[PDB]
């Protein structure tokens, strides 16, 4: 009975891996997305940023 | 000796799946407030930002 | 001898599984702090600077 449940057991982990994965990637899309409008706000802002601290 | 080695390894699996869960909500709430932040200050630059 | 191995097997991916995550939750943390840092930063600067340059912005 024993080797029966390790069999299933491997199963199983396979499938909490697979779970993680998709919560992982779907968590590091969206990381991905706020690094690009975050990054876009300050690429606007850069001139105004220099105004006032950048002579020349 | 080896019924107790699974039984060990299916509350590793156990704790971790609770780790993951908890650990990944607790990120999750946080980047919702990263992206409400966001969302404010962008409303001050619109439409400008998008142009 | 296949009851032996599959438990062998199994203690390897349960380490590696075990791994990988905190490795990921590394990751994490570290770039979590810095979006919220950067954030910060332009938060800081845009408040007062609306107020008092371009006021009706908000
Ligand atoms: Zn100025
Ligand atoms: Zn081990």
């Amino acid at each position: 009975g024993l080797e029966e449940k390790v069999t299933r057991m491997e199963s199983s982990v396979d499938l909490l891996q697979t779970r993680f994965a998709r919560i992982l990637a779907e968590y590091e899309s969206m990381q991905q997305k706020l690094k690009q409008r975050l990054t876009k706000v300050e690429k606007f802002l850069k001139p105004l940023i220099d105004t006032e601290f950048s002579a020349i």
